[PDB]
C-alpha cells in the first residue's frame, strides 16, 4: 500500500492506494505517532505533505512521529513540487512546508490534463492555477498570486460577506451594507442549499445556531435590520444576490488566468465544487469529486501526493 | 449653565454650555449614576440625549439614573426631534440617532439647506436638510438604501470592505478577507489622525505607531516588510485612502442630486478625510468653526444649544 499523508493541524487526511486498484480517504481531527502507525500496516511507501502553517518549528515533530509510525519509507512533498527524502533533506525543516495546491496542481498536470486552469476552492480560499504542457505555471508566493489573479479570497464558510461586495441589490435599489463581522459565505451556503448544515465547519458570526433561520437572522444584520423589518423571503434574496457576486468574481478571476495562456479547460475541486460549477459552467469543466468522487474532492492533497508518488515508483520500475 | 448629556451605552459626552457662550466639552467612559453627579453644582436645566440602542426597556437604567442626580430638570430629546419631560420619557421615543439631534441643531444654527455628513469611528451619516428640516429616512435600513448611511468609519472599518482588489505597482490586485487591517490604519499611516486618536483595539492586539500600522496593511496582501518596502505597503494605504474618498463622495453626490443641496457640514472624528474627499462642495467645518471638541461631541453640543434657545424663547 501507498499511502498520502495530509497533515495541516486541524484535520490531517490520509489516502490509503490499494494495489488492486482502490483507495480510501480519511478524516482525522485533533501521541501523533500511535495515531499514524495504526494506518502503518501493510504500508511500503507514503507520501508526506505538510498543508498547515506556522500557527504556534513544529515540523520536527511531524516528521518525527511520522518516522517512528512508517520507517525510513517516507517521501515529503518539496515547496518546490518535489519529492525529498525523510532523511536530512526534509529533517532540516524549511523546505519541507508546502501549499494546498501544489501537489494537486502536479497531480492534475500529470494524470488529469496537461493545459488547464486547477481551481480549488476551500472554505476560505480559492486558488486558480494555471497549468502549461503539463507544467505548474503559477507564482511562487500568495502576493504574487494575488497579483496574478491566482488567489481569491472567497471560500464557502469563512468569507465575510461585504469582502464580495459593500453594496448589494436589495428591493431593486442599490444598498449600502454595513461592515460588521455578522454573516459570512458559510450563512450564504446554507440558506441556499449549497451545502448541509452538518457542513458549517467553522464558528457561526454570532455564535448561535447553524440552521436556515439562524442564518437569515445574521444575513439580516448586514443590512442593520433583522427579521421584523424585513421577511426571511427578503434575507433569503439578499444571499441570492450575494451568491451572484459570488460566482462572478470567481469567473472574472479564472477567465483572467485563462486569458494568459488561453486554456480552455478546468479541473475543479475542493468543498466549494457545486458553487464552481455552477461558476464555470461556461469553460469544458473536468470536476475531481466526479472522476474520484466527493471524499478525494475533500482531500486532493493527500490523494494528490500519494498518486505522483506511486506513479514515481512504477515509473522508476516498469 | 446647561449641561448637554450624551449617553452612547457605555461610553458618554457630557457638555457645559455656560452664560456667556463658554463650553467645556467631557468624555466620559466606564463600567456600569455616581458620576453623573461630580457636575450638578452651579446647574440648572440639562438636555438629555441616548444615541445608543441595547444589545442583550433599559432606558430607566439611566434616566432615573439623571433623575436621582439632576432632579427633574432634566428635558430628555425626543426621537421626533423635539424636547420631552422626564415623565414622558419615564413612562414614554427616548433613545434615537447619533445624528437628529445634531440635524436639529445645524439647520437652526448653522445652514437651513445643507447635507450634514457626520463620520464617526465607524460610520458616516449623510442626512439632507431641507428648508431647515431634516428630511433623512427613518431607520438604518430606509438610510442604507438612500446613500443616507455608509458604513465606513474613521478606525474601524476592515480594509478590503473598501475594495476587495486594489491597484499595486501598477495592477489590480486581489487581497485578503481576513481581519487584518482597518480604517484606524490607513488614517494613521496618512496622518489624517494622531497616534492617540486610535481608539479601538488593533487587529493584531501590537502597537497603533506608524510601522505597526504598514505592518497590518502588508498582510491585507498576504506579505510583511520583508517581502515589500515601507513605501510599497504605504502606496497601499493611498490607493485604498482614495477608493475610500471615492465612496464618500459618491454617496454625498447621489443625496444632493436629490435635494440640490450645494453645502455640506462635516463633522466627527473623520474631518479631515471629510473636508478631503468633499473638496468640491462648500464646506462648513464644525471643528474649525467650534473647535475639535465640538465635533467629537456633537450631539451633546446640539442638544445643548437646543436646549438653550428654547429656554430664552419661552421667554416670550
Ligand atoms: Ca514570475
Amino acid at each position: 500500500m501507498i499511502l498520502g499523508i495530509d497533515i495541516g493541524g486541524a484535520n490531517t487526511k490520509i489516502t490509503e492506494l490499494h494495489e488492486n486498484g482502490e483507495f480510501k480517504v480519511h478524516h482525522l481531527y485533533f501521541n501523533n505517532d500511535k495515531l499514524a502507525e495504526v494506518l502503518k500496516t501493510y504500508s511500503n511507501d507514503v507520501s508526506h505533505v505538510a498543508l498547515v502553517t506556522t500557527a504556534e518549528e513544529g515540523v520536527d515533530n511531524i516528521l518525527n512521529a511520522a518516522e517512528s509510525a512508517f520507517g525510513s519509507n517516507i517521501s515529503v512533498f518539496d515547496s518546490n513540487g518535489n519529492f525529498i527524502s525523510l532523511e536530512s533533506a526534509k529533517t532540516n525543516n524549511m523546505k519541507v512546508s508546502a501549499s494546498n495546491w501544489c501537489g494537486t496542481a502536479k497531480w492534475v498536470s500529470k494524470n488529469i490534463e496537461e493545459n488547464c486552469i486547477l481551481v480549488d476552492m476551500g472554505s476560505t480560499t480559492t486558488d486558480i492555477i494555471p497549468i502549461v504542457e503539463g507544467k505548474v505555471v503559477a507564482e511562487k508566493t500568495d502576493l504574487e498570486r494575488l497579483m496574478n489573479h491566482e488567489l481569491l479570497y472567497v471560500g464557502t464558510l469563512r468569507t465575510p460577506i461585504s469582502h464580495l461586495g459593500n453594496t448589494i441589490s436589495f428591493k431593486g435599489v442599490d444598498t449600502n451594507v454595513s461592515s460588521e463581522y455578522f454573516a459570512i459565505t458559510a450563512d450564504i451556503s446554507v440558506v441556499l442549499e449549497k451545502v448541509t448544515t452538518e457542513e458549517y465547519t467553522c464558528d457561526t458570526p454570532d455564535g448561535k445556531g447553524t440552521d436556515k433561520r439562524s442564518s437569515l437572522v445574521r444575513i439580516s444584520k448586514v443590512l442593520c435590520s433583522d427579521l421584523d423589518q424585513i421577511s426571511e423571503i427578503d434575507a433569503e434574496n439578499i444571499a441570492k444576490n450575494y451568491y451572484e457576486l459570488w460566482k462572478e468574481l470567481i469567473l472574472e478571476n479564472v477567465e483572467n488566468v485563462a486569458e494568459k495562456y488561453g486554456s480552455k479547460k478546468v479541473v475543479i475541486t475542493g468543498l466549494g465544487e457545486n458553487i464552481l460549477k455552477d461558476a464555470l459552467a461556461d469553460f469544458e469543466v473536468i470536476s475531481v469529486a466526479e472522476r474520484y468522487g466527493k471524499d478525494v474532492s475533500l482531500a486532493t492533497p493527500s490523494f494528490a501526493v500519494a498518486e505522483l508518488l506511486k506513479n514515481e515508483l512504477l515509473e522508476h520500475h516498469h
